[PDB]
């Protein structure tokens, strides 16, 4: 709905037109000056050789204006489509991307976006302009000269194509027997040289070396059977060629003697034929990849439609929130992560508003799975979640995401300085605040032992850090958020002690009222909790205080 | 020195030299043509009109055979590069191969090859063929026309060759940097995906949508420019080109108009330049990565000179050996793995022939130091290794390995069938010698229960097996080897029990009138020992029977 792209769109065809009206007129100028010079008084030849130059000129003008502004428009297009994918692939559930255990998201998504705008590209830059060619080519040839030229220069394309389409396939079959030749002598370069200690072993330092001589012999046929169907496709096309230029050139040799049209017409038309035939091999080198550049493109949006598990709902309604009331519970909750496999069943806590609740279980069965519904990553299909007397799935849910922060058992951090990791938690947080929120979490000390400090870089290619910093910025990220509700699930692996302690009273620090649901394995820790939870089997069994011991 | 590569070779040479002929010739016999129509009876030109189609398609017929000719030829010529190549690789120092800890080598030998042959073919299709048709063209026009257009057409090339030269450099910068655009953006998205949990975490979907698409920027203008600077460079060439068609043209015009060459003789120049300047866009089309190639070409010369480690020495003196007398010992044996760090020193054992010798260790120093010594992978410099009353370094290198046959700690197994790797200790065995050995080490038993048995398929990417399978393994490829002296290098990891006693009875077997040294961490492994030797902080401290206890 954007007037400029639909301006560019018709400045590049418009351009596109252009150029082969120009690319056509380019032999009558020639046929002119051929004329003209024949007749005889030069002035005329010279002003006629003159206009063939410029226009030859201007025709490859326009030839690379319409590419770029093509290229220019396309790439925007890319650009579009590439931010909205993006956005849309950061929408899927938890679930999706625990599958997808690789990063070859962005490689997809990327290949995906060269491959369109590859697709486009070639579309529009060789089969609409040389259909117009062939078109312009056949109408002036009709007109001028008369129906025989037409008819044997579109005989002529016919035969190329048809010789090309019957070559493409049986190249396509060597070309897939050398590929795979190639690999399989790889591999087997690579099982040799991972027995080098077996081969040093034993006298066998020759006896690999034949193999993959063998090997060697295996790619060989393949390879050189190629080369010989190259060559013969391409003297194919240079054959099919030779025949249509000399047959329109005994036609207009023929038309000549007979004193219907002048000499001199012959050059004109051999040079419109071999312009018209210049780029189709331009087309075959640039089709070689279109089908992978497709496939490339299927996959893509393969992985778009993958999107049909969407956890929104509809009926967006707000949540009223304040730090009183919000007595986050249960009622009947059971929830299967594999199917058929109960994990967690028969769940069902109340949570009284500025109390801080601690559950505690064995190896584990469904410690993390409380962190992960409450934040809404699963539905819970039996029983339901109150939250200030409003349920989870009944809201909207990015404000219910906002309301309701949590301290995850593992930690990830970005490419980036410290210091934006501590305000990756509050974008419009005044710098102030993150500082002091910083100190707060027992971390600034780290800070300034740090090489650099809030501008050091860290992440997976910066300096690596222990789990205790780890734990120290998400605590400090989660005071930025400053949420009402806390979900503190601590790590079931272990660190120092004086850390222990540290991060205790900075977690005592946090709960002041507010409501915090406290996850840890660790005796010590969970004293202090009004009430604790034992978790056996899947299924609570004990509540109450410390009194009720283990 | 072989004539038949030669033969190849003045064969190709000669087709470019014949096919560049024929393209020169095919714009004369388009000359001729037009002469003969315009003194116009047809016959004539009617003939010439066919010698002008069979020429050219002659010269196609030229270009395609040399094509193909050269192709062979080179093809061979990577195939004896590569496998000698792999051979000379497959004779260096073992610590080499456990710096080179990745299979990176066989990328790297296969790229240099490659490199290597398109290199060769690019040269040869490209370079000589363009000199020659250039230098044709200027002596026909020099000699048939006059010395003008022999001076208009070298300048235009000269103009084309600069000019495509100037914008190279100022393209490939905007190359670079787009390519650098691009690694960036690939490698945010890596971060975005990554950090997917503390994403859903907070509210910050649309942030990290945002940060995309500024880096979506940061490559969209490289993108732009570059292709803003390659259209720039297609105007620059097809403007050169159209100039100098146009003066030659208006010169061959200004010789005509006062009757010193006959009209139809602009025709031909104008012709035989645009041939001469077709293939000068597939030039720089196939330049692009000819300096990639170059540098694989370079890493490959140089991991191929980094052979300067050779341990073989000169004077290769045969080894006496016999199944008495063989009695290994030391000499005062020091050295150090890491520079500085005495590993291994003061180190004098000395076996009778026919006893068993087993050495123990703690954690481990110097443990398999001895069996990485016995087979000659490294020298040591102080002191010296006697077996039979010959010096290891004395005599010659793979005489001695194929004396000696070893037990590895670890073992590692070829991507083929059991059988393969059974008759890989002894490639000249009779078939019934390896059933005869597999059955001694108690594993046909495990052949029989497997899914297959001998033609299974076992490796990396076959079905797995435990530690037990490749200990009996390898002891079968020993058994098989049949070595006069054994070490049996027992791995430290532990097995099942029931295992352990029937390995210590295989080896038990193994012993029978042989030299064996046993190394093992376990002390009923070594009670049977007729010496044993403790070693403790690199050195020897303890020596003799198991009556000396620990
Ligand atoms: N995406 C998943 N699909 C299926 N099962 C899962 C998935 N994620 C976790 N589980 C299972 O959930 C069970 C309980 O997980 P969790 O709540 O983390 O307790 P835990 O991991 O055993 N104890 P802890 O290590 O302290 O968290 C584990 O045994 C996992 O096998
Ligand atoms: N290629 C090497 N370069 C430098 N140091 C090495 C190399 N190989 C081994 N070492 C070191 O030398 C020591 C001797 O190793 P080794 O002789 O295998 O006995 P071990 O590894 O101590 N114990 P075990 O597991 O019973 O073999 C080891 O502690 C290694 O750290
Ligand atoms: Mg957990
Ligand atoms: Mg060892």
């Amino acid at each position: 709905d954007r007037p400029d792209l639909r301006a560019r769109v018709a400045i590049s065809l418009g351009f596109l037109g252009g150029a082969k009206a120009m690319n056509i007129v380019v032999p009558f100028m020639f046929k002119y000056a051929v004329d003209s010079l024949n007749q005889m008084v030069a002035t005329m030849a010279t002003a006629v050789l003159i206009g063939y130059g410029v226009s030859r000129a201007g025709a490859a003008f326009f030839n690379e204006v319409r590419n770029a502004v093509f290229g220019k428009v396309a790439q925007n297009s890319i650009r579009r489509i590439a931010k909205n994918v993006f956005l849309h692939l950061h929408n899927l559930d938890l679930g999706f991307h625990l599958s997808r255990q690789t990063g070859a998201l962005s490689k997809a998504i990327d290949r995906g976006t060269r491959g369109i705008s590859f697709v486009l590209s070639a579309l529009v830059f060789n089969l609409l302009p040389i259909m117009f060619e062939v078109m312009l080519v056949s109408g002036v040839l009709y007109y001028k000269c008369g129906a025989q030229f037409a008819l044997v220069t579109l005989g002529t394309l016919g035969t190329y194509t048809a010789f090309t389409v019957a070559v493409t396939r049986w190249r396509t079959r060597f070309r897939i027997e050398m590929n795979k030749a190639d690999n399989d002598a790889g591999n087997a370069a690579i099982d040799s040289l991972l027995n080098y200690e077996t081969v040093k072993y034993f006298n066998n330092e020759r006896y690999e070396a034949q193999r993959y001589d063998g090997f060697l012999k295996t790619y060989e046929t393949a390879s050189l059977k190629s080369t010989s169907t190259l060559a013969m496709l391409n003297f194919g096309q240079s054959a099919i060629f030779s025949v249509g230029l000399t047959a329109i050139m005994v036609l207009a040799s023929q038309g000549i003697v007979a004193g219907t049209l002048t000499v001199g017409d012959l050059v004109m038309v051999n040079g419109l034929l071999f312009q018209l035939s210049l780029p189709l091999n331009f087309l075959g080198t640039v089709y070689r990849e279109t089908r992978q550049a497709l496939i490339d493109m299927n996959t893509l949006f393969t992985l778009l439609k993958v999107d049909t598990q969407i956890k929104d709902k509809v009926m967006a309604s707000p949540l009223q929130i304040t730090p009183q009331t919000a007595t986050v519970a249960f009622d009947n909750v059971h929830f299967e992560y594999i199917e058929g496999q109960k994990v967690l069943s028969g769940i069902s806590f109340e949570v009284p508003a500025g109390k801080k609740v601690a559950i505690v279980g064995g190896s584990g069965s469904g410690k993390s799975t409380i962190v992960r519904l409450l934040f809404r990553f699963y539905e819970p299909q039996k029983g339901s979640i109150y939250l200030a007397g409003q349920n989870i799935q009944d809201v909207s849910l990015e404000s219910l995401r906002r309301a309701v922060g949590v301290v995850p058992q593992d930690a990830v951090l970005f490419h980036n300085t410290i210091y934006y990791n501590l305000l990756y938690g509050n974008i419009s947080a005044s710098p102030e605040e993150v500082y002091a929120v910083a100190k707060l979490a027992g971390l600034h000390d780290a800070i300034l032992r740090m090489p650099h400090g809030y501008d050091t870089q860290v992440g997976e290619r910066g300096l690596k850090l222990s789990g205790g910093e780890k734990q120290r910025v998400a605590i400090a990220r989660a005071i930025l958020k400053d949420p009402p509700v806390i979900l503190y699930d601590e790590a079931t692996s272990s660190l120092d002690s004086i850390t222990e302690e540290t991060i205790l009273g900075a977690m005592k620090d946090v709960v002041k009222h507010r409501t915090s649901i406290f996850i840890a394995h660790r005796l010590s820790t969970v004293v202090d909790a009004d009430e604790i939870i034992v978790l056996d089997q899947g299924k609570v069994a004990e509540r109450g205080t410390h009194h009720g011991l283990l």
